[PDB]
């Protein structure tokens, strides 16, 4: 299972690798702490990388729209950045229910101007993830794909 760089990183020691976001790696040793021995799949070089800078290639952490540990207010601050159109979104962990998630979407209306709507993503015990009783999804990726086509109850369509 490959790992993917979530951010750019510049070597800080002789034994560290430098890499750009999206670069792929094979992990060789992840047992001697926060710094893992890896092989770059662009240069073939072996060295140490910060573990918090990488995630498994098919993980939720690797998704462009997933911002795990981001809070509600900082989600608003991030989506209300310049250039993000109506429908720009992100998925983050729920601050109220462990194992639940939150879908934050940039929207616009008459009373509030540019604002953000938050939708809690729950998970059924013998089922998948859902916002409505209408549909449930085995993964968060499938949920994003579903609401990317039409809003289906949501304030606006997901701009992916
Ligand atoms: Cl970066
Ligand atoms: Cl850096
Ligand atoms: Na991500």
């Amino acid at each position: 299972t490959l790992f993917v760089a979530l951010y750019d990183y510049e070597a800080r020691t002789e034994d560290d690798l430098s890499f750009h976001k999206g670069e792929k790696f094979q992990i060789l040793n992840s047992s001697e702490g926060d710094w893992w021995e890896a092989r770059s799949l662009t240069t073939g070089e072996t060295g140490y990388i910060p573990s918090n800078y990488v995630a498994p290639v098919d993980s939720i952490q690797a998704e462009e729209w997933y911002f795990g540990k981001l809070g509600r207010k900082d989600a608003e601050r991030q989506l209300l950045s310049f250039g993000n159109p109506r429908g720009t979104f992100l998925i983050r962990e729920s601050e109220t229910t462990k194992g639940a998630y939150s879908l934050s979407i940039r929207d616009w209306d008459d009373m509030k101007g540019d604002h953000v709507k938050h939708y809690k993503i729950r998970k059924l015990d013998n089922g998948g993830y859902y916002i409505t009783t209408r549909a449930q999804f085995e993964t968060l990726q499938q949920l994003v794909q579903h609401y990317s086509e039409k809003a289906d109850g949501l304030c606006f369509n997901l701009t992916v």
